[PDB]
């Protein structure tokens, strides 16, 4: 076959970022300007990241685990291959693309499982040394965000095409999404403990005091993101208190500055050594017989955000997510393949 041939060729473009603005348009532009788009770009984007998963050492490229998420790619490129000289005029060539996409999006569902299997082999055949833990790292974190930024396009093409522009709510009321995100966690946390923490929210619109914060984003990235601190912070509040009564609760602010929308969340606790906080985002350390904060990190990342953690050891835990307040400044944060080792 030319699964080879293809990922040479189409590995030789750089994936076009999109911005929030784009991204608005598209959802208003129409149905065969995605096409025309999304046959070319998906192509770009699959063959840039199987590229780099061909240039994994044979140790690691044999294993079943990447052989078994490669075949995957290489059926979802020969999917979208199939479209190229179909006519988009066509509303059967439309429709079938639309169906391509959802099978293509359900087929590769298991990856971060089957990544973490081959992190788990990797870990017990080779060792869990300083060097590794850099090379899955660096590894893991492109494979990761250049599959968010696939599920976006993917997304964005078979919700739009079948207020809220496909997973974009360009009026996003942040809080809103902090409050079910506490709610599901919550619940999960009575559940498993006898207790949970409460939630306290402050927001902060330094320009417009008592404005509500609104913003343009995708809010099922920020749910993953406010859900998975909120699992760490009742965790630890739960378990640091075990044998104290008073419960502090979990205190959320929301600020927006000229450029920035940071989402604090505070906790006490009892925090994590210094030492202890590199390890929280390694997907080495953290793997045991992906995961929540590595890949939580990758969706801040992705419209050029970012996901911080500072703890305080004896009191508590400070996690800040950084998004950009403004739809001009949110752009596809890719990684493109090239240069190399
Ligand atoms: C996520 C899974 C599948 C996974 C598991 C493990 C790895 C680890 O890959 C390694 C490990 C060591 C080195 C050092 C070295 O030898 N450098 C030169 C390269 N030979 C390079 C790489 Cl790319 C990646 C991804
Ligand atoms: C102590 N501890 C923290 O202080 C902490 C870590 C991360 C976080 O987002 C919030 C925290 O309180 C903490 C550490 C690890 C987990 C975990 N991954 O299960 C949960 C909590
Ligand atoms: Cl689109």
């Amino acid at each position: 076959g030319s699964a080879p041939k293809y990922i040479e060729h189409f590995s030789k473009f750089s994936p076009s970022p999109l911005s929030m603005k784009q991204f608005l348009d598209f959802g208003s532009a129409c149905e065969k300007t995605s096409f025309t788009f999304l046959r070319q770009e998906l192509p770009v984007r699959l063959a840039n990241i199987m590229k780099e998963i061909n240039l994994l050492p044979d140790r690691v490229l044999s294993t079943p685990s990447v052989q078994l998420v490669q075949s995957w790619y290489v059926q979802s490129l020969l999917d979208i291959m199939e479209f190229l000289d179909k006519d988009p005029e066509d509303h059967r060539t439309l429709s079938q693309f639309t169906d391509a996409l959802v099978t293509i999006r359900n087929r590769h569902n298991d990856v971060v499982p089957t990544m973490a299997q081959g992190v788990l082999e990797y870990k017990d055949t080779y060792g869990d040394d300083p060097v590794s833990n850099q090379n899955i790292q660096y590894f893991l974190d492109r494979f990761y965000l250049s599959r968010i930024s696939i599920r976006m396009l993917i997304n964005q093409h078979t919700l739009i095409f079948d207020k809220h522009i496909g997973s974009i709510d360009p009026n996003c009321n942040v809080s809103e999404v902090v409050k079910d995100a506490y709610d599901m966690a919550k619940l999960l946390c009575d559940k498993y403990y006898m207790a949970s923490p409460d939630l306290e929210i402050q927001e902060i619109n330094a320009a417009n005091s008592k404005q509500p914060i609104h913003m343009v984003y995708v809010p099922s990235h920020l749910y993953h993101m406010l859900f998975e601190l909120f699992k760490n912070a009742m965790r630890a509040t739960v378990e640091s208190h075990e044998s104290s009564l008073i419960l502090p609760p979990i205190k959320v602010m929301v600020a927006l500055g000229e450029e920035d929308l940071s989402i604090k969340m505070s906790d006490r606790g009892g925090g994590v050594p210094l030492r202890k906080i590199e390890r929280l985002f390694s997907y080495m350390y953290s793997t045991a017989p992906g995961y929540g904060l590595p890949i939580s990190r990758l969706y801040a990342k992705y419209f050029q955000g970012d996901l911080q953690l500072f703890s305080m050891e004896g009191f508590g835990t400070d996690a800040v997510i950084y998004l950009k307040a403004l739809s001009t400044d949110s752009v596809e944060r890719l990684p493109v393949y090239n240069k190399s080792a």
